[PDB]
């Protein structure tokens, strides 16, 4: 049966519980904080579990649990690699570059000085985001585990259009929204979103895009997509699609 | 040519520089802290670079740089996956378990309370190590527990009795090239060599130092290091560890 791993129940999780019940999809709720994860011995909580949906609000907890499930041989939706490829901006930007996908000009500095040189080279205004808006050099200076002293820098992008969030399930873009309003999926947006999903390892993710002057650019990819408002907005059963995908990977 | 990526020059790095020079292996030193890493545009510092040896003391810097090199299509010794599979104890223990390799009983808690339950279940004494970079009783446990993807994680291991000394094996590719006791030279045996190479393979392969426990239950893999230190081991083992590392890297050149 399906195991829905969680720590804090949000409306997203409740919708998952309700859809599973309505779909007749055998499942059980697994409270991760109290789950004993001893290598070599499957917990009683996981007895009968053939596939798991990793829904923890905490990234550290979710990734640690996804890693554990792989050690037990239980397929987990959004494998460890996808979760970390997504929750780490440098990792995600690197994955997009290797897949040759469009994104804002991006760079990474490993010390304060190089960060300044890069921002200066990029020309202001520039963007500085945590790996896991600078107006001028003055603002830059003022602002200034494997994440010790890293500075993720991106060019500031002009947006002729609204940002788009695309919900990708497997090889299909199933819904999209503007940033909220429904964004009727087009061939262009759908194909780019699925390729972005593939770039980070595949699975169930929300791809955030920028409709810039240079065209569609991939901004970020989320490994544990939130969709409570999007169901009504898009009219698409996102929770049900997610559950069916996970259930299909069952072993 | 080979690019040796570094931040702080330790004797290990100097030996690498000297062996490369003596071997006639075309290379250049690349100071990572000042390297501009912009995706889509290879830095001038990397002009002509066909393979890189990731030697930064800082793990965060080394992993970020290894990732960058993969984006540039430049092979890097100890790919990002290996560096992170190694610098993260839970990741490394999980990789060892999937490869079916022996190691101390290991567990991970994601909150203070579960950590206590586990330690209690393991029975004291138990070991508590930081996930990245001995509990006597419940009281000690509570005290210790109170004192990015690593927020609130508690790596717990059983306390192991060691009838023998700990062994550090230097693995280069599919070969265990040297080993030391913990320092004295540890003449490599079939058993130790095979386990060490399998442990290296389990985390993704490359150049790593495998630390083993000679316990009552036999050989157990304790940890795997992605940027092995070897300044003292060269003299201790009599093996040219730096040279072996460089030749392995150079062979992956593209």
């Amino acid at each position: 049966m399906l195991a829905i791993l969680y720590d804090r129940i949000r409306p997203d999780e409740r919708m998952l519980f309700e859809r599973a019940e309505a779909l007749g999809l055998p499942y059980k709720k697994v409270y991760v904080p109290a789950l004993p994860m001893v290598l070599g011995e499957r917990p009683k909580e996981l007895e009968g579990v053939t596939v798991a949906l990793e829904r923890c609000v905490s990234q550290s907890r979710g990734l640690a649990a996804a890693r554990y499930l792989t050690a037990l041989g239980i397929p987990v939706v959004n494998r460890p690699e996808v979760i970390e490829a997504c929750g780490d901006k440098w990792a995600t930007s690197v994955a997009l570059a290797k897949a040759g996908l469009p994104q804002p000009k991006t760079a990474l500095a490993t010390d304060r000085e190089e960060a300044l040189r890069l921002m200066e080279a990029f020309g202001y205004p520039v963007v500085l985001k945590p790996v896991i808006x600078x107006x001028x050099x003055x603002x830059x200076x003022x602002x200034x585990g494997f994440q010790h002293q890293l500075f993720y820098i991106q060019e500031y992008v002009e947006k002729p259009g609204r940002d788009i969030r695309v919900f990708v399930v497997g090889e299909r873009a199933i819904a999209a929204i503007y940033r909220a309003e429904n964004c009727p999926l087009t061939e262009e947006v759908a194909r780019l979103s699925v390729k972005a999903a593939e770039a980070v390892g595949g699975g169930v993710v929300a791809v955030d895009l920028f409709e810039s002057e240079r065209g569609l650019l991939v901004n970020e990819v989320n490994h544990t997509m939130e969709f409570k408002n999007s169901v009504h907005t898009t009219g698409v059963d996102i929770p049900g699609e997610i559950l069916k995908y996970a259930w299909s990977l069952a072993s």
